[PDB]
């Protein structure tokens, strides 16, 4: 839990470890030191403005001995100034105060600082105000590729992206016999010495201690404009995904016999505000990553060494991750207390039969060939989505029952359970009418019934649970309860992914207790 926590292991890379790990906290430290009205140069190296975040160093030593020689000298050093203060600061012999073993950063639990749409603009518009210029002079602050031809770092008009399609979590091979330094410490470096070189210029800034970047409650406290700016490179507002051969331009040759079920329509302007990043989607590589196109060189028919043969198909299906369309829904769906009720008993390991035309375009042609522009299918896209722009549809109210009470079950202990039936599928439609998402792939009035009236055609008179599960134990499939089991895992499993009471131990709150 302790995002402060930094896991000192800089000397594993001369091998195995003799001791157990290091765990310093950076917080206890920060604190302290503030008091002592002592800043960062205290254990960081100031060059021109510019910290390190090393520690007490710029340079890390070329063996094991140096570097851990150099660790015990400077963090002992300073102990042994502060004896006066804090006596109990550890000594030398006290191994264990500092070798104590295994650890976690908190940081790599909690979730990822990052510059969503909204915050990288407050950053375009801060750094603009500040270089005085207008905001497409800001990126050359930020953005940057290396110059071999040059042989320094500069910026590339029209190159913009993430950071971590070159600064990764195991650091590339720089051009060079240097690394390109990793997504964290690049990240470090940049980030704090702005935000620290801006509190110092006394301007608006941004955090500069570790609470302040990685735990979700700063992070909720981070400013958000009203409106959140278009971040445009060159992306289309809506495009047609479909099946055959795509050249660079764009272009796709399209044998309409091989493309069912269908193009699909996608909402790519809608869906930079619905993620609110891009590289969610436009994911960094092993060796890199771009906002290119999916389909172009990396993800096909049949499969790529470029996307490491995960085909067209497989990026837009794949479950278990957010990079498809699919994963990412589905994840969603799992995650959000208002879906899970509904959405985690449901099989995970299957596409629906039932979501494939809820993408997949009908009433295309079923045979020829076409060659499709990229701009012919933009166009035919936008025209697609706009035309379905549709009211939702739910079941009128006096079609769902208002409040039922069950008595399918004696040696009985509980009286008949009272069950708000109509008010919990208000509550539930409510909130998922919030999504639209949930609008889109709900498709009929009746598939939310389903969530609870489930495998069985939806009906507005679905079948009574007994039905199936009162059946005899050997006609039943394995996960498959008696009724008594239907009841309590999907009642009281509802209850617990949605946190709603009652809970799954105030029994009385479902059923009142008999009377003997
Ligand atoms: C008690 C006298 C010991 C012993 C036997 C060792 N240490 Fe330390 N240690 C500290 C830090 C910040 C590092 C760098 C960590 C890293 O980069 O991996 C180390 C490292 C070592 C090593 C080399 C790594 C290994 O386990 O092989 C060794 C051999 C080692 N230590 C032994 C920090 C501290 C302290 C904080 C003030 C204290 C006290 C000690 N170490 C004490 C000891
Ligand atoms: C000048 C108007 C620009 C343009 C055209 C872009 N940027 Fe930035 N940017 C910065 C950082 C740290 C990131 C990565 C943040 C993260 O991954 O959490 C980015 C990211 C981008 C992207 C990709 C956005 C995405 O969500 O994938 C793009 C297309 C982009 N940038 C273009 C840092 C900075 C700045 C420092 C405060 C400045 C100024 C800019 N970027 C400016 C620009
Ligand atoms: C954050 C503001 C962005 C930006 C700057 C871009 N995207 Fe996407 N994008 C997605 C998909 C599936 C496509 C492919 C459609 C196809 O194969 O043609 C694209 C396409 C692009 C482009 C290229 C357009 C071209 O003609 O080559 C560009 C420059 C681009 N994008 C930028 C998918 C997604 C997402 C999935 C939910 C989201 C989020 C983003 N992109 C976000 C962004
Ligand atoms: C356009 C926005 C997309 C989409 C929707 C996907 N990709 Fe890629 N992909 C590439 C490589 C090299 C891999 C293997 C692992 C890696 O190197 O990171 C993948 C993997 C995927 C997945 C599977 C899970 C994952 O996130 O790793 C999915 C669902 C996926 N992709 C979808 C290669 C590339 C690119 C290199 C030229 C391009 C561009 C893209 N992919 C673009 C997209
Ligand atoms: C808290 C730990 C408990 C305990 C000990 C029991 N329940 Fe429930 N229960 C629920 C429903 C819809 C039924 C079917 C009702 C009926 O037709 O009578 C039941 C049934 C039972 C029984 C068998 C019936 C009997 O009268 O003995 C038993 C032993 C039982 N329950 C124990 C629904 C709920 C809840 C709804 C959200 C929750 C909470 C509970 N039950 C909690 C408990
Ligand atoms: C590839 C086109 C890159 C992108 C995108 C980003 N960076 Fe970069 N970065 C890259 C190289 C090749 C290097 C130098 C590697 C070396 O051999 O030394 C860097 C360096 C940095 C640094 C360190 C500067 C130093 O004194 O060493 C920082 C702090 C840094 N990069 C940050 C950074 C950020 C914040 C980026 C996105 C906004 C970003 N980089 C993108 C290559 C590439
Ligand atoms: C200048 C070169 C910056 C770099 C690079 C990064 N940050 Fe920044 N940050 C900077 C400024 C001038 C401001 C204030 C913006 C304004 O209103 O004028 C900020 C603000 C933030 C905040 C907001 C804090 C809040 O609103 O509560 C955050 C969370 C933030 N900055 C984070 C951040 C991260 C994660 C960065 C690298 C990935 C990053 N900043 C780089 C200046 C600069
Ligand atoms: C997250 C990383 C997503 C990926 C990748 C894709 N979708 Fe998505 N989609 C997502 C959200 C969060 C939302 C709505 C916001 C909410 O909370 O509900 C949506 C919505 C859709 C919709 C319905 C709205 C519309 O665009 O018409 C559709 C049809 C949809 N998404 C389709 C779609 C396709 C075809 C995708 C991959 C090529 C895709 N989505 C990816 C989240 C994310
Ligand atoms: C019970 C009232 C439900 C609630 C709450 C939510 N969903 Fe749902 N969803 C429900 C059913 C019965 C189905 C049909 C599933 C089937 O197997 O046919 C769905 C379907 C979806 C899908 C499509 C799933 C897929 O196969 O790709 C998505 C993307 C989806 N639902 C999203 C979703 C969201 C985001 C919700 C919270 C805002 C949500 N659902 C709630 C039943 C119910
Ligand atoms: C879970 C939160 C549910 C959702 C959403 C819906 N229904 Fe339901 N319903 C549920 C239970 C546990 C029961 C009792 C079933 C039993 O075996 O006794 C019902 C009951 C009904 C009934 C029967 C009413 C009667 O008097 O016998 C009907 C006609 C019915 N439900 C319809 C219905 C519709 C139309 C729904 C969506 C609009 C719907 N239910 C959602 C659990 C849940
Ligand atoms: C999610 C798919 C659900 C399932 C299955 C069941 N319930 Fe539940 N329940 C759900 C919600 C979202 C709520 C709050 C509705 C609201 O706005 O109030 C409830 C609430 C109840 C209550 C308390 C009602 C109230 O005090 O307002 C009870 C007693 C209750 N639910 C019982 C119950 C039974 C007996 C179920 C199986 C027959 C059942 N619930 C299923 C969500 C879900
Ligand atoms: C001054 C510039 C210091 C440097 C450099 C290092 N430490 Fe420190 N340390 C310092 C103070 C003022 C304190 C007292 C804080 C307190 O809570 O009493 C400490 C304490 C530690 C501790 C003990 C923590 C505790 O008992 O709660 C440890 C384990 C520790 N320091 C380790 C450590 C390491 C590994 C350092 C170099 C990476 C290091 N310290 C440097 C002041 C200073
Ligand atoms: O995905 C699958 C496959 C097996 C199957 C079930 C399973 C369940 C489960 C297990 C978890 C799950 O959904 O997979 C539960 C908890 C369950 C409960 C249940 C309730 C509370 C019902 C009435 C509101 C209900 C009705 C029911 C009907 C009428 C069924 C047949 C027409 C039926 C079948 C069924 C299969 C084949 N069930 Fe159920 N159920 N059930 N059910 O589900
Ligand atoms: C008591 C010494 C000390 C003080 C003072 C100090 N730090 Fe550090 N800091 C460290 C140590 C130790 C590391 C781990 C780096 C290493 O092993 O070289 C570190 C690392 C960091 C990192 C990177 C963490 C990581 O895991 O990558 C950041 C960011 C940072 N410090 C910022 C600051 C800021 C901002 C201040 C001013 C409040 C500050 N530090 C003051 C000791 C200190
Ligand atoms: C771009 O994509 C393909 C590269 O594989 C080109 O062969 C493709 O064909 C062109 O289509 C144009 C439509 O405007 C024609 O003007 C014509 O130049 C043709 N080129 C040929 C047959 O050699 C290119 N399309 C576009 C839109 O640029
Ligand atoms: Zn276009
Ligand atoms: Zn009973
Ligand atoms: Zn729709």
């Amino acid at each position: 839990p302790k995002v402060d926590a930094i896991v000192i292991d800089t000397a594993a890379v001369f091998g195995k470890l003799e001791q157990p790990g290091v765990v310093f906290y950076h917080e206890k430290h920060t604190t302290a030191l503030e008091k002592m009205a002592k800043d960062c140069t205290s254990c960081h190296v100031e060059t021109e403005g510019k910290l390190s975040f090393k520690f007490a160093r710029t340079v890390d030593p070329t063996s094991k001995n140096a570097m851990a020689e150099q660790y015990h000298a400077n963090c002992m050093a300073c102990h042994e100034k502060v004896v006066g203060s804090y006596p109990t600061a550890p000594q030398a012999a006290e191994c264990k105060r500092c070798h104590v073993g295994p650890g976690v950063e908190g940081a790599t639990v909690t979730p990822k600082p990052s510059l969503d749409l909204n915050l990288h603009g407050r950053h375009v518009v801060a750094e603009a105000k500040r270089l005085q210029v207008k905001e497409d002079e800001s990126c050359k602050a930020c953005h940057h590729t290396y110059d071999e031809a040059q042989k320094k770092l500069v910026y590339a008009k029209g190159e913009e992206g993430s950071c971590v399609y070159c600064h990764k979590q195991e650091p590339l091979p720089s051009p060079v016999d240097r690394v390109v330094p990793s997504t964290r410490d690049a990240s470090h470096e940049s980030c704090v010495n702005c935000h620290l070189s801006t509190r110092k210029a006394q301007t608006e800034s941004g955090p500069v201690l570790c609470v302040g970047c990685h735990t979700a409650e700063a992070q909720a406290a981070w400013k958000k404009t009203a409106e959140t700016p278009r971040l445009f490179r060159g992306q289309p507002d809506a495009t047609l995904l479909v099946a055959g051969a795509a050249t660079a331009n764009g272009t796709v040759d399209v044998n309409w016999a091989a493309a069912g079920p269908g193009p699909v329509a996608f909402d790519h302007k809608a869906h930079e505000g619905f993620v609110g990043n891009c590289v969610t989607c436009h994911h960094p590589t092993q060796t890199g990553g771009s906002l290119a196109a999916c389909g172009v060189a990396c993800h096909t028919t049949t499969g790529s060494k470029d996307g490491n043969f995960v085909t067209t198909a497989q990026s837009a299906h794949q479950l278990g991750v957010t990079t498809s369309c699919v994963g990412c829904h589905t994840t969603q769906a799992n995650a959000r207390k208002e879906c899970a009720g509904c959405h985690a008993p449901m099989q995970k390991t299957a596409l629906s039969q039932n979501s494939c035309i809820q993408c997949h375009e009908a009433g295309f042609p079923t045979s020829g060939t076409q060659t499709l522009g990229k701009e012919e299918r933009e166009a035919t896209a936008a025209k697609i989505l706009a035309a379905k722009d549709e009211k939702p549809k739910t079941v009128p109210l006096e079609n769902v029952p208002e409040k039922l009470t069950l008595n399918y079950m004696k040696g009985d202990e509980w009286q008949a359970a009272e069950f708000p039936h109509r008010k919990i599928y208000q509550k539930l439609v409510e909130e998922a009418a919030k999504s639209p998402m949930a609008n889109h792939f709900h498709g009929d009035a009746l598939t939310m019934c389903s969530g609870c009236h489930h495998n069985a055609k939806p009906s507005l008179n679905p079948p009574k649970c007994a039905s199936c599960h009162s059946k005899p134990f050997q006609e039943r499939t394995a996960n498959q309860p008696g009724l008594k089991g239907a009841f309590h895992n999907q009642c009281i499993g509802c209850h617990q992914e949605m946190q709603v009471n009652p809970k799954a131990t105030d029994c009385q709150g479902c059923h009142k207790p008999k009377n003997s």
